[PDB]
């Protein structure tokens, strides 16, 4: 099936560096630079062989067809009040971008809010973070142009969806928070910075500041309220209390969940925000995570991970502000973790557990912590939720694997709290009854039992003759749930696949503890973890190697290229999208110093020493087996991403493509296909997210040589 001659690409053998004794050579080095003649060749050159593969094969016709027809519904969030009106997204089935609907009442007639598709056809324009004032008549929201995490804030009036004058540029990261007084609004912005700021540049962002806007003014004119010039790294982001009396400001360097915690009480301030705001500097440590829930005068309540890597409720009052004062309102649960918690109908908390990788959802007094009330749930996530302080209702959006999901309505005034359907789509062929979702715990390298989620067909043979989509993520304290996909539902019905997620180690699925099992030094417990995963698919008869995918996005990524290098002979297919593949380097890139709290940092010969084991890029090997080859890989990724940037998968494919596309074993194809005004994947429109799967899927098709079941 080779008809593929690789391009050429230069190898700078002279691109030597020293890392603490180590001599590493980069020679790919100058695809570093997205805008040289060099690379933009190389991303033309790669793209010629790529495109062509993936369009042979009709079975990418038939794929595409059946996604436009199947991920044609209509998907709805959750209803939120904003002052006097109502609010919820919605896209009509296949809009690039779903609209946001305002409507007067309950019952009353919606209208279009603000509709992003107008913005730009082919919907490279997205919303990227929104805020409304206290009292919902004003509304700030960010643009994000092709996936870039630049975002330009924008204006309106809510009465009449008037669009205001007020423009505000260099913003990233950026928290939303509007002052109760109605006159502004905090957000962060970056210093003006050399060369481009549209998504295609690598410079590293440091030095945020946090701003404040006063409505009707120009930007110019903002209040720079915090800096830390002497930490470059640090970011802090502003919310206010929910009686608009303080200011909390949240401070993180890096990506744990740890963050200091200071307060400005605005009733001690007389000359309104400035850039000398009298703080008081609560929790002045990165110890520990402090996530504000609510306050009841000087007391407030706080979802920590203090002494508690599940996650509790604490309440701190500013009067006796010393740790052996504070109350425990909900204490640590055995095991489940405390995902989120709302204050809502003045009194009361909905708290969002974790229960062996399942939402739960109940409701409990704010003032004694005493449970009040189960929301029944089916196995599945909770995607959504409204409801604040001042409302006396709760939406909820829970999904499923099988299922689209329904949004659920609670009105929180009646003595019998009864949760009610508020709505509820069908995907008209799929029959969820015909499949089911399993849960097993597979014990991994060192013993710990790993949860892995499989989905597939009723009553299949466990003869390892079905091909498999396995995917991990691994990282940042983030739990991978249940969710409904349409895309890997086709794989399911019409290539006769067996879906499978692990759970493994570095996410947050059991907490703080699961988390630290997967970083820095126990790196290497991930891919442990999810080399395992795939040798019980295959043990257990699921699949087979030769017929088993693997699929992870960006820490996804790292986690799928380094599992290739690792284990060539467990897999048929590998496809890694917007991957982090050099671990050296990461850092030195836009926002990717910010993991080094999950991957140390090359700077350091420790971290270095724990770094070059597992780093992709320098990992690439000829398997010592001539029975051994790597499997068919599939790198994914825009020519310009500034989350992480491209230079990762294009180094890669390349040293793939050298040092095992040029060995005569190697039949399976490398290759890289690279995309055009699309970024890290928020906000991606509609139309380049159908086709993107089924290039993937068209990819396992033709490699694994799989027959379109109709």
């Amino acid at each position: 099936m080779l008809s593929f001659q690789y391009p050429d690409v230069y190898r700078d053998e002279t691109a030597i560096q020293d890392y603490h004794g180590h001599k590493v050579c980069d020679p790919y080095a100058w695809l570093e630079d997205p805008d040289s003649e060099q690379t933009k060749a190389f991303v033309e050159a790669q793209n010629k062989i790529t495109v062509p593969f993936l369009e042979q094969c009709p079975i990418r016709g038939l794929y595409k067809e059946r996604m436009t027809e199947l991920y044609d519904y209509p998907k709805y969030s959750c209803h939120f009040k904003k002052g006097k009106r109502y609010f919820y997204f919605y896209n009509t089935g296949l809009q690039n971008q779903r609209v946001l609907y305002v409507q007067d009442s309950l019952e009353g007639e919606a209208r279009v809010f603000l509709d992003p598709n107008i913005l730009s056809d082919d919907g490279t324009v997205a919303l990227r973070g929104y805020a409304f004032s206290e009292d919902g008549e004003y509304f700030a929201y960010g643009l994000s142009a092709s996936g870039s995490d630049w975002v330009t804030i924008k204006f309106m009036k809510v009465d009449g969806a008037k669009e205001l004058p007020d423009v505000l540029e260099r913003v990233k990261f950026s928290c939303m928070a509007w002052t109760h007084d109605g006159k502004g609004m905090f957000y962060n912005a970056y210093p003006q910075q050399d060369g481009k700021s549209d998504g295609t540049e690598t410079s590293t962002n440091l030095h945020q500041k946090l701003y404040y806007h006063v409505l009707g003014t120009d930007q110019s004119e903002d209040i720079l309220c915090v800096e830390f010039p002497d930490e470059p790294k640090w970011m802090g982001g502003a919310e206010l209390s929910d009686d608009g009396r303080y200011v909390l400001l949240s401070i993180r360097e890096g990506c744990d969940p740890v963050n200091r915690l200071w307060y400005c009480d605005l009733q001690q301030e007389s000359n309104g925000i400035t850039g000398i705001l009298k703080w008081v500097k609560l929790i002045d440590n990165f110890e520990g995570e402090y996530d504000y829930v609510t306050n009841e005068g000087t007391v407030f309540t706080f979802k920590t991970n203090r002494h508690s890597p599940n996650y509790r409720l604490i309440n701190i009052d500013f009067t006796d502000p010393e740790e052996s004062k504070w109350k425990v309102l909900v204490p640590e649960h055995e095991k489940d973790v405390l995902e989120w918690v709302a204050c809502v109908r003045s009194n009361f908390l909905v708290l969002c557990y974790l229960h062996d990788v399942k939402n739960t959802l109940q409701l409990h007094d704010l003032a004694t912590g005493a449970l009040l009330k189960i929301f029944p749930l089916e196995v599945g996530s909770v995607v959504g939720y409204s409801g604040q302080k001042k409302d006396t209702e709760i939406f909820y959006q829970f999904t499923s694997f099988l299922s689209p999901g329904i949004i659920y309505h609670c009105d929180l005034t009646k003595e019998e709290l009864e949760p009610r359907v508020f709505r509820e789509v069908t995907v008209k062929g799929i029959d969820a009854s015909d499949y089911q979702t399993v849960q097993i715990f597979y014990p991994s390298k060192d013993g710990t039992k790993i949860p892995m989620f499989i989905v597939h067909k009723k009553g299949i043979k466990l003869d390892g003759s079905h091909p498999a989509f396995l995917y991990g993520y691994g990282g940042f304290n983030i739990s991978i749930t249940p969710n409904y996909s349409v895309s890997r539902l086709i794989f399911v019905r019409h290539m006769g696949g067996v879906l499978a997620v692990a759970n493994i180690r570095g996410g947050g699925e059991y907490g703080e503890t699961w988390h630290k099992g997967g970083i820095l030094a126990n790196k290497q417990n991930c891919f442990d973890d999810f080399q395992c995963a795939a040798e019980y698919l295959i043990k257990e008869g699921y699949t087979s190697p030769k017929r088993l995918t693997i699929n992870g996005g960006s820490n996804g990524g790292l986690l799928v290229a380094t599992c290739a290098n690792q284990r060539p002979d467990l897999f048929g297919c590998v496809i890694a999208q917007v991957g982090v593949m050099d671990m050296l380097k990461f850092h030195k890139y836009t926002i990717g110093h910010a993991w080094t709290t999950d991957y140390g940092c090359s700077d350091s010969k420790q971290h270095f020493e724990w770094l070059i084991k597992y780093s992709p890029l320098h990992n690439v090997k000829l398997p010592e087996a001539d029975d051994i080859q790597y499997p068919s890989m599939l790198l994914l990724t825009a020519d310009h991403n500034d989350r992480v940037v491209p230079l990762h998968s294009l180094k890669f494919i390349a040293t793939l493509q050298y040092i095992v596309g040029r060995s005569r074993k190697q039949n399976n194809p490398l290759l890289i296909h690279v995309d055009t005004k699309a970024g890290h994947g928020a906000g991606k429109p509609t139309a380049k997210v159908i086709e993107e799967v089924s290039d993937m899927f068209a990819f396992i098709a033709r490699c694994l040589n799989i027959d379109w079941i109709p």
